[PDB]
């Protein structure tokens, strides 16, 4: 209103919006509560080596131990340690946390793992493989089962044993190779070529008892070769799907929208106007593109690497609409590793 | 400005035939006229 | 002026009629302030179109 006689004044109202990136690994790590060498506070939320070192100055040979010791050895992150008991509650709670490590603890690890998948979160968790020396004479799915099937984890076999100290399961040893991957470049890249340092596998395993046990599931073993030393080898997912295999694509859509849907928590309550609908487009598409300059995702044209639609009645139609209801849908074009390499000559 | 006005006289359009008769004449007009600019309010945009 | 008045009582007393008090300002002082007819209508406010 404009009541008296003079100045008044008016602004602009409403704004535009992006999505904020990412964390790409907020590791929680499996720490023991029945262990007695240690904080029987279950949950540890540490930020780096210091004070890490101020609570352990103590050169523990618990794999935990050696894990942040391996972890902070690579940089390492603001990285969490909750024990067996209270993996759902800070998950619930922290919204952070994008990895999972096996500390050598499985069996209410895996339940709770796929209890909160069961409610699907949005993580990647990642496991350890068995102890030792497999025959490979025989049994060749046998070792597998004791790990729950998902489009979430692998195990790494050989427990890279880190001849300085004690045998470290290599799911805080491949986390290193993440730990050198996003700190190098993002989720699509593969981690299947980062070396880590000083650490030694148990075994050096084969490349047919490898290569027979690259099907099936993901065995994902770690092997040393010249040149790239201890490397990790071999990236795909539990399932041997044609949507899911290869971590990365799999964790390129893990990561992809948990940046997007909490961006938008800001913006319900809204008019469900058709000019609502063409401006929430018009931000993703570029940030989408700028992701696919970045070669995050496969495909030239962009808008054929994605799609977009969102409307009237391609999306959304009208009782749902008076329902408050609104659905958008997309589907795109990702990049796939190239993990085999055939060639062919011939002499024209 | 004969937007901002108008002005009509004639022998049909004002002032019909008996009344002229009845010596009567009619005329109109009508206008465009200013208003005061009594309230003020202003607006911003960052575009 | 021997009041003073403000400009919410003047503001809300703007409309209905034709109050249309007289306020001191800083720089314009004991101005006169508000133009408008004693019917609030589309034909007539605004004294000089008036």
């Amino acid at each position: 209103t404009t009541t008296y006689p003079g100045v008044y004044l008016s602004e602009d109202a409403v704004s535009s919006f992006s999505v904020n990136s990412a964390a790409t690994a907020v590791p929680l790590f499996a720490y023991d509560s029945e262990n007695t060498n240690t904080i029987n506070k279950p949950i540890q939320v540490f930020r780096n080596w210091a004070e890490f070192t101020v609570e352990y100055p103590t050169p523990l040979e618990d794999a935990f131990y050696t894990s942040l010791s391996l972890w902070f050895m690579h940089g390492g992150g603001k990285c969490y340690l909750v024990n067996e008991a209270n993996i759902a509650d800070a998950v619930a709670q922290y919204d952070d946390i994008t990895l999972i490590v096996a500390a050598g603890t499985d069996t209410t690890t895996y339940t709770a793992f796929t209890t909160v998948v069961g409610q699907g979160y949005r993580i990647f968790g990642l496991f350890d493989g068995p102890k030792e020396k497999i025959a490979g004479t025989a049994k060749p799915d046998e070792v597998m089962e004791e790990y729950p099937t998902s489009p979430f984890g692998a195990v790494f076999y050989p427990w890279g044993t880190l001849a300085s100290g004690a045998a470290v399961p290599p799911s805080a040893i491949a986390a290193a190779s993440i730990t050198q991957t996003d700190r190098t470049r993002g989720v699509w890249k593969a981690p299947a070529n980062q070396a880590v340092n000083g650490v030694t596998p148990a075994f050096a395993v084969s490349d047919d008892f490898q290569g027979k046990y690259n099907q099936g599931k993901a065995l994902n073993m770690i092997r040393t070769f010249s040149g790239q030393g201890t490397v990790v080898w071999g990236a795909r997912t539990l399932e041997d799907s044609d949507n899911w295999r290869y971590i990365p694509v799999r964790r390129l859509f893990n990561a992809v929208e948990r940046d997007i849907q909490k961006s938008l928590n800001k913006l319900v309550f809204e008019p469900n106007s058709q000019p609502t609908w063409q401006r929430v487009k018009a931000a993703v598409d570029s940030y989408l593109h700028s992701l696919w300059q970045q070669g995050a995702l496969a495909g030239n044209t962009p808008a054929d690497a994605w799609f977009v639609q969102v409307g009237k009645d391609l999306t959304m139609t009208q009782e749902e609409i008076n329902q408050g209801k609104m659905i958008i849908k997309i589907g795109l074009a990702a990049v796939r590793p190239a993990e085999f390499i055939i060639l062919q000559f011939s002499q024209d």
